[PDB]
């Protein structure tokens, strides 16, 4: 589905591209965290996008394979999984993603 995938583009993207800058950091977490239908309760590193690429949606998770760098270049990749719901014809993000190979 289209309409999927450009929303959550917009999270996947998010949440890979955490600043450096810490005043920053705080303002970019209250930003990922609009995307949820609720407020986390309290790890994510600084990073940068490279490549993400939605490969399977199953019920209500979306898979992406996801590229990324840190800066500690050597690129990683991983599985990302989000479960997501729509309310009154728009998607929102319903629990924290996790990892997978």
């Amino acid at each position: 589905d289209y309409k999927l995938q450009y929303y959550l583009n917009d999270y996947v993207y998010a949440y890979f591209t955490l600043p450096q800058e810490g005043d920053k950091q705080q303002a970019q977490v209250e930003h990922l965290n609009s995307f949820y239908n609720f407020v986390p309760d309290v790890v994510r590193n600084p990073s940068t996008l490279l490549d993400s690429q939605l490969v399977t949606v199953e019920g209500k998770v979306a898979t992406y394979k996801v590229k990324y760098k840190e800066m500690i270049e050597k690129e990683l990749v991983t599985g990302f999984n989000i479960p997501f719901d729509e309310k009154e014809g728009k998607y929102y993000v319903s629990g924290l993603p996790w990892f997978s190979a």
